[PDB]
């Protein structure tokens, strides 16, 4: 029923569920393109789906799943347009308590990053460019107004940096 | 007549005009609004579009011309989406005519962050914070493959990111 036009509460109950069964259920539901193809959407949504798609895409066991919901969110106006609109919009946040849960959303997101520049690493390289330039920017913002970022979450962003210069120096010949 | 439906053939001829007449013509036409409105665009056309922005909102004569044309511009699927797209897309360019003709382009853009900091500060902060914090990456990436960047350039990428950064702060209480 729901499993087409997939709803908030309904990713709030898949999240619960092991990672196989959430990234088989994004990958067999017909709505998911329908999901990720708004360009502006409200921000406890746009985490929502950042963390779904984060246990998602983390399945080790089930690739082509994540082969497809990964492809489909690399071409989504969702990564494009959404996440980097959401990324410059951290740094005028006034209410500290959202500036404080941002940290675990850009984690989410880094680790995203990941998975697609080791998934999809030639096709993917504007959007996790765009990515990876713009994060560092809010985490300056967010690390001078209080807000303190894991480390883990500076190494994994640096990694990712390192494997995008890369390509795209690879790229430029 | 045909100053509404903004073509490239209108705007290529309109831009040998005055800046007077260039900003009246965009300020009096219709069309201008979808114009903009493409978040995707060649590069030639967004060149010629950013070209006469740049020259049209110059207008130190025409107040009003250039407040309508300006706040046509910070709202724009042109600014939020396609100009960073743009922008990002110049690390990946093989072709070294164009990375050489680039830095005019993003001189242009430079200024019409200026003027949008100037006219428009408070409502177009995170339209010229995204574009602010992609241009020095794709900086770094033509002054790494030979593409020379002109001081001045420099010198207003700064001020205008003083000015963004010293905005963000005053937002963020």
């Amino acid at each position: 029923q729901g499993a087409k036009k997939l709803g908030y509460k309904f990713l709030e109950s898949l999240l619960q569920k092991d990672p196989s069964e959430v990234v088989i259920t994004l990958a067999t539901s017909l709505g998911l393109k329908e999901l990720l193809s708004h360009s502006s959407m409200k921000s406890n949504f746009l985490e929502l789906i950042c963390q779904v798609l984060r246990k998602a895409c983390s399945s080790k066991m089930d690739r082509q799943s994540v082969l497809h919901v990964l492809g489909i969110l690399k071409n989504s106006k969702f990564l494009k347009v959404c996440l980097p609109a959401y990324v410059v919009g951290m740094i005028t946040e006034p209410i500290p308590d959202i500036r404080n849960q941002y940290p675990e959303h850009i984690s989410n997101i880094i680790s995203l990053l990941q998975d697609l520049v080791s998934v999809f690493p030639a096709s993917s390289v504007q959007e996790t460019s765009m990515l990876v330039s713009l994060l560092p920017t809010s985490l300056n913002a967010l690390r001078a107004s209080g807000v303190d970022i894991e480390e883990e979450t500076e190494k994994n962003l640096e990694k990712v940096q390192t494997i995008i210069e890369h390509l795209q120096e690879k790229r430029r010949e």
